[PDB]
């Protein structure tokens, strides 16, 4: 159950990091 | 501990999933 | 290992909440 958790958390971290760069690019273009 | 972690991780996966769909829509809009 | 996981999931939860906040703001600014 835990080794399974570590995998998933690791995948989540990568997805969250990608969302972090898309979101920074968006905020910069949108401004306001 | 572990059941707690599994509930949390499931909930994150669905939230990341939702973030990913909103951000794809926003990139398409802002990117025109 | 479980305690490092718990902190990893805690940090992800915080990050997901902030991204949800920013994406909601951006949606409002971009419109429909
Ligand atoms: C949890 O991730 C987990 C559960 C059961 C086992 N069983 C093995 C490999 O014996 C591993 C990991
Ligand atoms: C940027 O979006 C970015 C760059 C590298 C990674 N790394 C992995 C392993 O996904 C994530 C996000
Ligand atoms: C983990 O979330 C966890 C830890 C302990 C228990 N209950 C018992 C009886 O150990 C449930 C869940
Ligand atoms: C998001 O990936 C998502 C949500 C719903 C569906 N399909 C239906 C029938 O709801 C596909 C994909
Ligand atoms: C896993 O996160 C983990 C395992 C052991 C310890 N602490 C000691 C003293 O072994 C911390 C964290």
């Amino acid at each position: 159950r835990v080794a399974r958790l570590e995998k998933k958390v690791s995948a989540l971290e990568k997805k969250v990091a990608g969302l972090e760069k898309e979101v920074a690019r968006l905020k910069k273009l949108v401004g306001e």
